[PDB]
């Protein structure tokens, strides 16, 4: 099974993807935690990538979709979690399966309002160390845990994530609901209320 989770960013894409990961064998495939290593690693990749993330932009096509053809999983299931974010990156997503005899089984959007992503990406709170996420009200960390909040979680970011999302990758909604994969998830319940959901609209 090969399953694509689609919304705009603080959706809750990351958490819900560890969950079914974990819980029920997916590979877990999130380039937006693949292009933070690279970054921290110093890697080409890294390098070029960083100017686009800091500034809320997506990173360019041809470097994700290089990423992604080296790191697609022989085999077995997969979450990809935070790609494709274009149209483009979609197209070459589906030339890559289709030479493999494999196709995107479920997309799932993630439905939040922008009221509700504003407050949990305001409100979100990373281990730096581990990538391990929190969140300020909805899941604060330990007092013995260190944790930061990512500089492209503040507001001025935010509001530029946003707009690129809506710009560029809202278009797959369209793209993925006319090829009949489309389920929807009201991504804006609790976090036990959202992985039911999800658990239901694969099988
Ligand atoms: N259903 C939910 N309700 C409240 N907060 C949530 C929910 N799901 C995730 N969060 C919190 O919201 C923020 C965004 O979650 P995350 O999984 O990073 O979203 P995405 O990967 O879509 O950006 C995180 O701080 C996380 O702790
Ligand atoms: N599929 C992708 N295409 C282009 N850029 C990407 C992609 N995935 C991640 N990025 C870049 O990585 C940044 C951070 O992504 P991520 O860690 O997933 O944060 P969020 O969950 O808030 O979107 C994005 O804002 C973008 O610059």
């Amino acid at each position: 099974m090969i399953l694509v989770f689609l919304g705009p960013p603080g959706a809750g894409k990351g958490t819900q993807a560890k969950r079914l990961a974990k819980e029920k064998g997916f590979v877990h495939i999130s380039t937006g935690d693949i292009l933070r290593e690279a970054v921290q690693k110093g890697t080409p990749l890294g390098k070029k990538a960083k100017e686009y993330m800091e500034r809320g932009e997506l990173v360019p096509d041809d470097l994700i979709i290089a990423l992604i053809e080296e790191v697609f999983p022989k085999h077995g299931n997969v979450i990809f979690d935070g790609f494709p974010r274009t149209v483009k990156q979609a197209e070459a997503l589906d030339e890559m399966l289709e030479k493999k005899g494999l196709k995107v089984d479920h997309v799932l959007l993630f439905e939040v309002p922008d009221e509700v992503v504003i407050e949990r990406l305001s409100g979100r709170r990373i281990n730096p160390e581990t990538g391990e996420v929190y969140h300020v009200k909805y899941n604060p960390p330990p007092p013995g845990v260190k944790v930061i909040q990512r500089e492209d979680d503040k507001p001025e970011v935010i509001k530029k994530r946003l707009e690129v999302y809506r710009e560029q990758t809202a278009p797959l909604i369209e793209y993925y609901k006319k090829k009949g994969i489309l389920r929807i998830i009201d991504a804006s319940k609790p976090v036990e209320e959202v992985y039911r959901q999800v658990l239901e609209v694969i099988g």
